[PDB]
């Protein structure tokens, strides 16, 4: 890495790891389109395994960005429309409150109060159907944004129905493979377990538990190298040869709703560049990010804006991730850690790095 990058990275991340007592960490900086890597600490403390450029981290909700692009790809393929009723792709969902709830609403958390989690008791196909069937909205569709695994998770399960493929097959075939993300997994295969970091929660080694719609909402695992490639692909979607994927990425970065200074895309969230750092740093606190907020519709959606800060935070029990990029500056960061530490600390650090290099 250019010494400019070494300097700000080292000055910023070392204190962060100490303050937050993070066991292990990988960072990628994308500068003028090119990736530069940094690793610290332990993927497995007990077995003294270092974090490397091949270590898999749980991405948590950064997974939603893959889900959004896969949905955008299916739109571009003509398989689905965001204007379509949810019930078009789930005929067994006959509950009357679903009338007027479209795929857009599901993708962008504006259905009317779908909850943050699918309940842990929802295991089977029958349970899943009964959960959505019996759900009663707090608000009308397209009025309030309330961040929800149950909203975008359902979007992702339904977006892949016309293709005949499972969510996992569609993700592999249509996104991971074309982009050469050869070390990104929804399910980590036995040969890769050697590289799968443990997460740490109150000193305990932990991995994400299975739950309904996990793959869609929070279930991807990936390395710092594949995550840099993902950033490169979203920075510059026009270098992508596969046409519907190229469109899908553009669609995931369109602005569908505004709340405050933030715009909701598919998975991705966007703000105009230059940004108020306090706004993205403070707004990342779950006390704000997870509260209901009124949305204004963008009619019709604004196509991907090059002068944007595009980002997503993500967590699991034992992991904390963050991705941010500015297409106009060809500039991005990926931060992957095996402790779930506060969101504002991630955004703060990412801003310091990107602002110095901008
Ligand atoms: C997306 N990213 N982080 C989160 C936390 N949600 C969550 O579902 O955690 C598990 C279930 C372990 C993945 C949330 C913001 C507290 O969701």
């Amino acid at each position: 890495a250019p010494q400019q990058i070494n300097d700000i990275v080292h000055r910023t991340i070392t204190p962060l790891i100490e303050q937050q007592k993070i066991p292990g960490m990988a960072v990628a900086v994308i500068y003028q389109g090119k990736p530069y890597y940094f690793t610290w600490g332990y993927a497995d403390i007990a077995k003294k395994q270092p974090v490397t450029q091949q270590t898999l981290f749980e991405l948590g909700s950064v997974s939603k960005t893959f889900t959004g692009v896969l949905g955008g790809d299916a739109i571009a393929r003509g398989e689905i429309k965001l204007s379509d009723p949810t019930t078009k792709y789930w005929p067994e969902l006959t509950a009357k409150q679903w009338n007027g709830i479209t795929l857009l609403h599901l993708a962008t958390y504006t259905a009317g109060g779908l909850p943050l989690q699918v309940p842990d008791e929802v295991k089977s196909s029958s349970d899943l159907l009964r959960f959505y069937q019996n759900w009663q909205p707090a608000w009308a569709p397209g009025t309030q944004r309330l961040y929800a695994n149950s909203s975008i998770g359902l979007f992702g399960a339904l977006a892949v129905k016309p293709s005949g493929l499972s969510f996992e097959q569609a993700m592999q075939t249509r996104v991971f493979q074309p982009l050469k993300l050869n070390h990104t997994w929804i399910n980590v295969p036995p040969a890769e377990e050697k590289n799968y970091a443990w997460g740490y929660r109150e000193g305990k080694a932990v991995h994400v538990s299975p739950g309904a719609l996990d793959a869609e909402a929070y279930g991807v695992k990936s390395t710092i190298e594949d995550m840099a490639r993902w950033v490169q692909s979203n920075l510059k979607p026009l270098d992508i040869n596969e046409k519907t994927l190229q469109q899908g990425i553009q669609l995931a970065q369109s602005r569908y709703w505004q709340t405050g200074d933030m715009y909701q895309g598919l998975g991705w969230e966007m703000l105009d560049w230059p940004v108020n750092p306090d706004s993205i740093i403070n707004g990342s606190d779950n006390k704000i990010a997870l509260a209901a907020r009124p949305v204004k519709a963008i009619t019709p959606p604004t196509p991907a804006v090059r002068a944007s800060w595009v980002h997503k935070t993500g967590a699991t029990g034992g992991f904390g991730s963050y991705v941010a990029f500015i297409p106009e500056k060809e500039l991005g960061i990926v931060m992957l850690a095996n402790k779930n530490y506060p969101n504002p600390a991630r955004v703060d650090a990412a801003w310091q790095i990107l602002n110095a290099l901008q």
